[PDB]
């Protein structure tokens, strides 16, 4: 509905900056899709391209990236389903980057080198909501590192930016030995919201919310939000658009097919701050 849309806008606009976070995934959402007709790389896409990863490695990791994705993209497997073979994916891609050993101190030059790109307008977006200190909560299921590693250099890591993600953990040589934490996954972020409770619980006042996601699984990190009185879902369609189109209809409060920019969220939010 058009009109449900400008009910919680100017539920927004009326609560101003003292009311507003905002809360987004990273890969597809804040970074493009695609560029010039070439396909941009997720943060993990990132580290199976770059230079310190042997050629027969990434041959293994599309391989995997093949078979998982059939399964993850299956109409007929219910996600209950699908859940194992997720979490099978992560534990063996990831087992394959920790055997490639590589070095913390080497993700700098790795971004810096990878064909990563960040949506049209987003210095407007991460300038505007520094200033006026609007919490920023980035809860992906890519990996901490790398995202940090965009946005710092992107020159857009500002102090009010909360990251959330798959941080990597390292030995004492600066070397990889595995993951952080309890993985984040694109079906589980309402388990992964409910974890974060201490940081929301700060934000009793901010009850007025916009969540930026692009998958289905995106919906649900609003779940632990404390105070809710008024929220806006945008979402970002890039890819299986014909088989999702009419379910994103559905959920989100606005749906954009393949737009590689946050212009409608920058005029959102010029009207809020
Ligand atoms: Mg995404």
């Amino acid at each position: 509905n058009p009109t449900r849309v400008e009910e919680i806008i100017c539920g927004l606009i009326k609560g101003g900056a003292a009311k507003l976070q905002i809360i987004t995934d990273f890969d597809m959402t804040l970074s493009r899709f695609s560029y010039k007709g070439k396909r941009c790389p997720t943060c993990h896409n990132i580290i199976d391209n770059c230079k310190l990863v042997t050629d027969e490695c990434r041959r293994k990791l599309l391989q995997l990236k093949e078979k998982y994705y059939a399964i993850e993209v299956d109409p007929v497997l219910t996600v209950e389903e699908k859940y194992p073979y997720m979490v099978e994916w992560y534990t063996k891609s990831h087992g394959l980057l920790v055997q490639q050993a590589l070095p913390k101190a080497k993700l700098k030059e790795i971004v810096a080198e990878s064909d990563v790109m960040l949506k049209e307008g987003y210095e407007n977006f991460f300038d505007k909501l520094q200033q006026h200190s609007i919490p920023v909560f980035i809860f992906s299921a890519g990996i901490g590192d790398v995202l940090e590693e965009v946005i710092r250099q992107a020159g857009v890591y500002h102090p009010n930016v909360k990251v959330v993600s798959n941080f990597m953990d390292f030995d004492e040589t600066g070397v990889l030995k595995g993951f952080k934490g309890e993985l984040i996954h694109v079906f589980n972020k309402h388990d992964g919201a409910l974890r974060n409770t201490e940081y929301f619980n700060q934000l009793k006042d901010n009850s007025n919310i916009i969540l930026l996601g692009d998958s289905q699984g995106d919906l649900r990190m609003a779940d632990g939000v404390a105070n809710v009185e008024h929220i806006l879902k945008i979402g970002y369609l890039n890819d299986r658009v014909d088989e999702l189109l009419e379910k994103y209809m559905d959920s989100y409060d606005i749906v954009l097919v393949q737009d590689e920019s946050l212009e409608v969220a920058n005029s959102i939010l010029q009207k809020i701050l």
